[PDB]
């Protein structure tokens, strides 16, 4: 009779420890007989695959449903009518009748009007997706979205071609949705649901307003946030009867900031406790440093869900270190490279593999080349297939400066790898026993971690028996019927 709705502001299939731990949450509760649903706020046209791709992929269970506000007032808008309304498709063919269409590439073509001796248009074409650009005095106006043969959505450009408005269309034809878009901040204003004839200040309200609409208000219905940035929309529902939890999967504190300053969005939360059932945070030094100082009494610590991996045949016969993460700062690659500078100074046949994508590749890449490590280090890009890669690695490291908890550093321990990991605040102190399932290198120690990383690369028996203690350790620590109770008293 429990049901919840776990909030992030969007799902894809390129994503980290958040993603993952929602979608693993999701299967022990349904397996518990509790549904788990996600909810996000943004748009994709493709929804459709990112999900299909995510349960194929065996990272989202077939039962898990997402709940989303596009997809929402579209399914209602489809009901108001019978046929598909060619009226906006007309409109451009109108606007180009005169105009004769000249191809500039494989994919782009340009439209001039010889009378007016004008550019209107540019055209891409692509498998599944057409857009056209509109020009007026050589000045971008408007971008047309067609997808699935179909126009599913419009932008609006003022003269600095910075977006000002965002119109959705249903799929026969009618504009349900519009909004206004702040040019320089690039911020989301005033949001109107046509159907309703209703008016919305901004995103926040639009998606507060979907939340009443989703969410019967009882108690048997929960909402968990996850992502801290969708926190202000669950808190500000008209829902009196139904649960509210916020969980933390991060440090709260400000990144690479001494002074105890607190980020933004954790601290609006931590500050608003009061307002909801509880906050979850996964380690009790994360629980005991934000009860020391917002006093809140409400907080528990409940660790993510973990997916045991099948016990598998080690072919292991190479000395590649592994680390699979977002190219982050938190994740202090630059620390890696000066680890990796080290181990290959000493071993040249050492292989560091980094996988995942990000913001940090060209700052990484250009530290590979400087150091003449193009041949040891390698930026392989997102796997979807961690595991795989994982049982090829000796060992994997993390060079991470804060976490919530390690799931990249657990991931190993459970495929019977050796880990070493700086020891950071609420991150892998909890689950890495130094000199029985790995290493816990004091913060920013280049050479201490270099040597434990050559010790286990020059010593396989060794290597192989930390990390079936790590496969035992996780087991132990992390047993699914353990978090279902402490999950199920928080509902009741
Ligand atoms: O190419 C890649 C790169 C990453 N991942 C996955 O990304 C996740 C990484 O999670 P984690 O190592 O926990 O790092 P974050 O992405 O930073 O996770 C955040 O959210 C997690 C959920 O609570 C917390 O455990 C972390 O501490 C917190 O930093 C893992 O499941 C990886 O398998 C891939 O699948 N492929
Ligand atoms: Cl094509
Ligand atoms: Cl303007
Ligand atoms: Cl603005």
């Amino acid at each position: 009779m429990k049901q919840t709705y776990m909030i992030v502001n969007e799902l894809d299939v390129n994503k980290g420890g958040m993603t993952t731990a929602m979608l693993t949450r999701s299967k022990f509760f349904l397996d518990n007989e509790i549904s788990g649903d996600i909810i996000t706020f943004d748009f994709k046209a493709n929804y459709k695959d990112i999900l299909k791709e995510l349960v194929q992929s065996k990272k989202m269970d077939k039962r898990t449903q997402m709940h989303n506000p596009f997809i929402y007032f579209k399914n209602i808008s489809n009901l108001q009518h019978k046929k598909y309304n060619y009226t906006m498709t007309r409109n451009l063919s109108n606007l180009l009748k005169d105009s004769v269409e000249i191809k500039e590439n494989s994919r782009i073509s340009r439209f001039f009007n010889i009378m007016s001796r004008e550019y209107l248009a540019y055209k891409r074409e692509t498998e599944q997706e057409t857009i056209f650009d509109l020009f007026k005095n050589n000045l971008r106006y408007k971008r047309i979205y067609f997808y699935k043969g179909k126009i599913v959505k419009t932008e609006v450009f003022n003269s600095d071609n910075n977006l000002i408005a965002e119109q959705f269309y249903d799929d026969n034809g009618y504009l349900y949705l519009y909004r206004q878009i702040n040019p320089e901040k690039k911020s989301i204003g005033k949001t109107y649901l046509v159907c309703k004839e209703k008016q919305f200040k901004n995103n926040v309200e639009f998606c507060s307003y979907f939340l009443d609409k989703l969410i019967p208000d009882i108690n048997d219905n929960i909402i968990i946030c996850d992502g801290p940035g969708s926190f202000p929309k669950i808190l500000k529902t008209n829902h009196k009867n139904v649960k509210k939890f916020a969980v933390i999967h991060v440090n709260h504190y400000k990144n690479f900031d001494d002074t105890g300053a607190v980020k933004k969005q954790e601290d609006y939360i931590l500050r608003n406790a009061n307002k909801i059932n509880g906050v979850v945070m996964l380690t009790e030094a994360q629980k005991k440093d934000i009860i020391e100082k917002y006093k809140i009494t409400n907080a528990y610590v409940i660790s993510n869900f973990i997916n045991i991996t099948d016990d598998y045949r080690d072919k292991n016969d190479n000395k590649v270190v592994g680390h699979i993460s977002r190219l982050v700062p938190q994740k202090g690659l630059p620390y890696l490279i000066d680890v990796a500078k080290k181990v290959v100074e000493q071993d040249n046949s050492v292989e560091f593999h980094l996988y995942g994508t990000g913001e940090e590749k060209s700052k990484i890449e250009n530290l590979i080349q400087e150091s003449n490590l193009t041949n040891n280090v390698k930026l392989l890009g997102y796997t979807t297939n961690a595991i795989e890669k994982i049982k090829d690695f000796r060992c994997v490291i993390s060079t991470s400066q804060f976490e919530g908890q390690g799931l990249s550093l657990i991931e190993a321990m459970l495929l019977k790898k050796p880990v070493v990991a700086f020891d950071v605040k609420y991150g892998p102190s909890d689950f890495v026993k130094d000199g029985k399932n790995g290493y816990l290198i004091e913060n920013k120690d280049i050479k201490k971690m270099a040597n434990k990383i050559l010790k286990l690369l020059h010593d396989k028996e060794l290597s192989k028996s930390l990390g079936k203690h790590g496969r035992d350790t996780i087991i132990d620590m992390y047993q699914p019927e353990k978090l279902m109770v402490k999950w199920k008293q928080l509902f009741n």
